[PDB]
């Protein structure tokens, strides 16, 4: 289920690649006197994928990159 | 542990159930499909104000919208 290819940006060729974050919330199950969270049930919001070398972004990947197969 | 040492409490609600606003960082892919699905990823959130479950009372530290219960 992995190793089966690669996705390459399609401007550098760059196979790496980031997603922003959007927002979301964090439930806080526990924390200390000091203050600091312990335990927590993040729900996150996916963004624009990234390229990690040239920062070509997009909602979808397949605008910045090809799949590659090995 | 500091698991049970005690409750943090809203000081308008008295709710002892908080949430944390995720202001939004960066996630690392490692893993993506043929379909375009992410399998394996490494985020890294940056959280924001704390808020209660109730009032909404909400502010950058815990220690402006509650206080700190003791369980002795
Ligand atoms: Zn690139
Ligand atoms: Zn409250």
């Amino acid at each position: 289920h992995h190793h089966h290819a690669m996705w390459k940006c399609k401007k550098c060729g760059c196979d790496r690649f980031y997603q922003d974050i959007t927002g979301g919330i964090s439930e806080v199950l526990e924390m200390d006197k000091d203050g600091e969270v312990l335990d927590e049930i993040d729900d996150v919001e996916y963004g624009d994928f990234s390229c990690a070398k040239c920062d070509n972004s997009s909602s979808k990947i397949q605008e910045i990159a090809y799949w590659d197969e090995i």
